[PDB]
């Protein structure tokens, strides 16, 4: 007859344990020299999943019963109006718990200490109104288009040797898209051919399948047919000839008889086409209603610009192009003939979401930990000002920022100890631009690098970090849901 | 090895242990910024309920062999009379047992000592008519409506930063329910999402659930239909299986039957002018297409507890088979609509003609501890309804307790005899309450107890414990007051529950592995 | 322990220890200030039960290995005859065994020794009309109605703080019960609602059932109808099931028969003016609809024991089939109404013409302490009924015990031989009763025993132990008197219980391994 | 299967425990609510002995297996060249170890963590001049002569309710003492009696002895005789003081003469008296007259309160004086003897140092805000060692406040804000229960106590980290 019922000190401990385990894994992730981690499952799940982005790995699975899944769940709301950048929001909340040990020596009422969270909102304000930001962002923009935040998100990813060039490309992709609708209608695939650019830009949507060895190489003023039901010959041919049918896409197995017909007719068909490709394609072509063979003609809306199979100097590919809607567009990447090129698939997704927020927010802060050290110098002063109870809690929040300088340089391979003192001295002076340089191994000018963080990511994290920790102390024990 | 057989001294201890074990869990609850506990046991328990309200949790479970269940049950009668604010009745009874060790020293008669509790009646009446309490509560009333007892009941809880505002709000609810007939029908729910106000007051009863994406947004002069039996049709006493047939033609006979259920539902429904349908279970899909076009809003799997509350509100209904529409149903009519409450969508029933039942909604900041607000409202709602009926209250912040302690201390030495030891033990009991109020706030209890006594000793009734101050101050300026009937009953409840347990000492145990 | 087979002297000790163990728990139960104990068990025991009545608890459970359960069983026969007051029969039997240690020293024939309580029979004749007595109990009686034995019976009980008032109330109940009744028409219930009085005396019968929510709230010039046969008509030879039938052809015939039952009940009813109908068993639904329109209140499944008591109260009735109404039925007509009491819905029957039967309603808070009141009251009813019929009583608070003890001491020395040693031992047994009363008085026992003997020795039967005084006082002024029946029966069977235990040696089997 | 094995990290633990074991017993002693502990021993130790100050008890003997004896020996040299204050140097060194656990998380080089200690030598210097704090100690000094550092020394001590006044008094004694005149001829005891001052400062030397019952009670126009060798009318001799046993025959003579003599007077008291009276040539009975120099203002036996003492006063030289002190009698009173030794050393340093810092914890909080910055300016490996040292300073404000009988947590916040502002005057006022103006109080700490206190803490911390083994065995 039970399920939890935790006493004062032990109950506190369970919250404490959840925070420490999460912080170390998310720790390697932060900043340019972040590390990818692989997860192995052998049953229902198929293989090791890297998941470099910290938020995605916590959301996907619920390994154990201690409280932490709900804390994790909130970070997604953070992601929706701004996204990623680098995951630092979870680490700050976790470090709050380490001095809770100090709090037992407090020998009093922990709840008054809660006013420290109130204090934290003031602390957030000195970050919101005191450092970085940017001057213009006129729209589209000749040179302000990128070489900024996309690089920041990308910096964490190792591929940034020639990759930063690809990130730079991403803005052109966002410019075509932007405005209303946020992010979705974009498709990206890697290629095995090697170029210095390592990437190409395409007008249409990319797919990778073939009917068979036989069939025409190219079609024009193409009509697109999508069928729910798999593939009678004559009904298909008589309906087909009038339309001038240039291509057929089926999301499943296809009967052999039609296959011979399509080749002679001059029509290209696709076997087992991915449904997701089809659904995006439907938006692109104006759509249709997928029924029985009555499907060709008026019930089918076709986009007549250009459908062709294009060989990009190696792997056979098929490109759909000239969409009237314009809402959906696809980018095809070349590469330098590396596995890292596979890694670029991982990188593009980072590229479109970061940029969409960057154009809309019209604000940024200096990256590489520059924002973080400056705030830390200021917070020490803050603890002294607050009354008795409030200051002990406030000081702990203040030293929390200290761990970040260590995390950014530790992943660099340089000595973490040496890095902290030198970092603090430059920030103390009043130089917002100055920050951690991992490549150098010391400190340098962040602005020259072109590394910046969305203004929006910083405003939400400071508020979320405070309330989420505040939420946990309120509750002695949680879960819920009962049998029968 | 043995059989856990307890003798005299030890037997007394088990009664003793039960009182101390309960006190530690409940002490956290009293005074500002209490702990909040969930407790899930499995086995005919359908929810992990979190309660910092001592009366509710003690009653729910009869946990073990040692005696304590009988003591706990009585407090509910007290709740019926008023029994709320901060749960101190059980704690006060528990400290009574601590003197029992000194009782062995008091070599005399255990039940002579019991005369002390009848004597507690003398103490109970002493609290009464002694120390001017207050006076007001004219009707509706501008300022005297709150910033009083509800604030103190919630003082005890952490939420009082933002929350005291919510407590202030709860009197508006009592004002609307005034003059109709006692305290009944109050339902409170919390909302996931943050707003500075952290609460909105709706004109009627509130629910969570929607028919579907389609249907008119709002209905006016609504007729309400409640059905015991579901809209679902299929298995009856004749089976087909999970069938479809050999061609198109035979399928039509099955199709036609389904239409007849739709047809009856619309034909009967339109004449009544039906605006909303509420069903306490699964709802068959066909009627929804119908309801959407008609302009009628239906609720799938509506909770039964909400429905019973609603029936008192609407005027009731008799729920049966499809004959259920027209006059067998007594739906009330004003406005039923779904109103965007901040973040999440809710459905509100309002303007009930009967007017005997009303609803309040609290928001919060989206947590399982969000439910803390539900807990605070029960505390707030119950006290104010009584505040209207009692028309009497006492100064809060422990002002009442310290003064009474001063009067009782004098009494013990004055009466020579066997009675005097018993009378004085009761007298220092009052001393702990000042101590508890100070400890929870965030200040040192030792300094507080003595400083407090000097101000009360002087003769100032208004002066009391100021938790925010950390010392003492004018309670009246704060506005904190306690309902008059809570004190009459609390003193009697403590004594009656306590007498039986001291007089009771035989406890039986099973084994230690 | 841990290894056991019984022979000669070892077997005797088990009987010895069992008597002492029970004596301490029961001893507290004797006198104006007694003690209550609670027992906890599982698998048919809901919770710890507080048992004041020693006979009730001993019968209920066989807790351990030593033999004493058989001794316990006999006491029940005594209980129906008269039973209670205070449990003193078991204590006297147990104290008999302490000087058994002396008997090994005596070294002859224990059977010869047995002749000593035959001698105690001589003590019984000695105790016959020796000890003034009490003249009272003429009939009904104003002042001597109570504050006597019932108060003493309740003295032990854990509710005497307010209970002694309840006892006083009970004699009023016995006065109506004498002459033209039996030991019928007595019923009492307990209800939530803390009050100083803790009980109400009703002029009628108390019941708790309702026809349905509909029907007039109050009835007057009431006519009462009681039916042996249920209103239900249908199942007989071919019920089939509860029914809905194919369309409307076959079933129309069956409901029509029902209509005949509906009409007969109303036609007879209206002429009489019927205000209330009480049926002991299931009631048919059709008439229920009809009663509401008429303005007649009926009771479904009323308990038979309550009904018959009501019949003497109302004036009686002849209960047969539907020809029951009009003249064969006799109905009292003061007032019948449904009144909410504290919490639990309840109805009251009052103003009975006969005047020979009435009902008492007790108030508490639904804790099992409240449960205790339900059978505490039962104990009070039984002692008063004996008091009117016996017209014989003896002085209370140990008055009887000291007088007899001084006289019996003389007998031991005076009668030569074997007889002298056995009589003296019986005589010292009586000494403990005065001592037990003093111990539970909170007054030093040594001083009490010494002063007590001198007053009894002097020749005043009225003088006795006053616990409140701390010293010896006049029992008669207090008014505490013991009924004559409790003293003669205890002496008669005290002898026999002793006889079975020591008349045998060697009990055959039941071992640990 | 488990005799005892330890290297590096385990070796560190034995050293770690020795510092923690000492710290709990010592910490109780620190501050106004200091505590007295009882120890029992066998082997040239008769019975349980309790010492209020840590330095006296630690040096007397060495208990066991863990290293700590070497660390302990350093404090007495410190006491000789300055002193006690309140015991705290041992505490600061012990708390340094507690960050060792932090160091494993750091994962670099614990050996060069050690290089941080010479940073500390610099840190003591940086505890100077970057912060303000002195602005005083001019000469005799009007207001700030005392109610200073001595009051802080006194704060640990229970008697501070009237004692703090006594402490103020002590500097007056030192001002007369100061100069080329050596640190000698200062005598102080205690007495039972009434009066608000609770202590008298007298003109001459105080002694407690009696000739015998049969001697004149008062002498005036007194003449003083001091003899090296053991055992009148013309001189008018009023009092005779001899350092040793006095022969019985003369004693009868002195009583009817009108002369008061002192048997077995202590030599140290006699020599001080000689400097005071103008001296004497102590030879054989030829000693009376000119070879004897005797001051004559007045010598008498006076009941201070209850007990009778002999007071020498009205000294012409003025170079040496005596302090009476007063108390409420207990072993705690003997603590005054402990504090007394403690007070003399502080003031002597004050005259020639010419420097002081604000007391009551004012110095410690200001340093803390400043030291956080200091670690950052230096290269990072060096910085971590110094920054850890800086966080150690936080405990001192808390310990002063915790023993005050006021809430420690409240104190830490309010204290820091005053220091942050820039006024060195603000500090911890134990009497107030909150932060107040130290300068009005007049509390300033001797410059030497701060310079060497830091050095003693450093040495205690170093011995544990730089040596892997302190053990012994021999079984094989």
């Amino acid at each position: 007859a039970g399920a939890d019922e935790e006493r004062a000190e032990t109950a506190r401990l369970s919250s404490f344990i959840g925070a420490i385990a999460i912080g170390d894994l998310v720790k390697s992730t932060l900043g340019p020299k972040g590390m990818d981690k692989i997860l192995l499952s052998s049953g229902r799940d198929a293989s090791l999943m890297v998941t470099n982005d910290g938020a995605t790995i916590l959301k996907n699975i619920g390994v154990d019963n201690p409280a932490a899944k709900v804390l994790v769940d909130m970070s997604r709301v953070q992601d929706d109006e701004v996204g990623d950048g680098t995951t630092s929001v979870t680490v700050l909340a976790a470090e709050l718990l380490r001095e809770a040990e100090s709090l037992i020596a407090k020998k009093i009422h922990p709840q008054t200490i809660i006013a420290g969270w109130r204090e934290a909102t003031k602390a957030a304000r000195q970050a919101l109104l005191n450092s970085a930001v940017d001057h213009g962002s006129d729209e589209v923009k000749f040179r302000q288009d990128l070489m900024n935040i996309a690089g920041t998100t990308l910096s964490s990813k190792l591929l940034t040797h020639h990759k930063d060039h690809f990130t730079k490309l991403a803005v052109e992709a966002v410019l075509r898209l932007k405005g209303s609708g946020n992010l979705e209608a974009i498709h990206v695939i890697k290629k095995l051919g090697g170029s210095l650019a390592d990437s190409y830009l395409d007008e249409g949507f990319l797919l990778d399948k073939k009917i068979g060895v036989n069939q025409p190489k190219r079609i024009e003023n193409a009509k697109i047919l999508i069928a729910n039901t798999g593939m009678k010959m004559k009904e298909k041919v008589e309906r087909i000839l009038k339309h001038g049918i240039n291509c057929f896409i089926n999301r499943q197995l296809i009967y052999n008889y039609p296959e011979q017909l399509f080749g002679a007719a001059g029509v290209m068909a696709i076997e087992h086409a991915d449904f997701v490709g089809v659904e995006r394609l439907a938006l692109v072509t104006g759509g249709e209603i997928a029924s029985t063979f009555d499907h060709p003609e008026l019930v089918k809306l076709g986009s007549c610009k250009l459908i062709e199979e294009v060989m990009i100097g190696e792997d056979k590919l098929i490109h759909f192009s000239g969409v009237a809607l314009g809402e959906a567009c696809t980018i095809v990447l070349r590469g330098a003939t590396q596995q890292i090129l596979d890694e670029a698939e991982r990188s593009l997704h980072d590229a479109l979401c970061v940029l969409a927020q960057t154009v809309k927010d019209s604000r940024t802060v200096y990256g590489g930990g520059c924002s973080e050290m400056l705030m830390a110098h200021a917070v020490t002063q803050l603890a002294s000002r607050t009354p008795g109870k409030e200051a002990v809690a406030m000081e702990s929040y203040a030293k929390a920022l200290r761990m970040l300088p260590t995390i950014i340089a530790d992943n660099a391979g340089y000595d973490s100890a040496d890095l902290v003192a030198q970092l603090r001295a430059a920030h103390s002076e009043g130089k917002t631009t100055a920050g951690l340089d991992m490549k150098e191994g010391t400190i340098g000018d962040m602005s020259v690098l072109g590394i910046t963080e969305s203004f929006q990511v910083k405003r939400q994290v400071l508020l979320s970090a405070a309330e989420a920790a505040e939420v946990i102390l309120r509750v002695d024990n949680i879960i819920k849901a009962a049998p029968r």
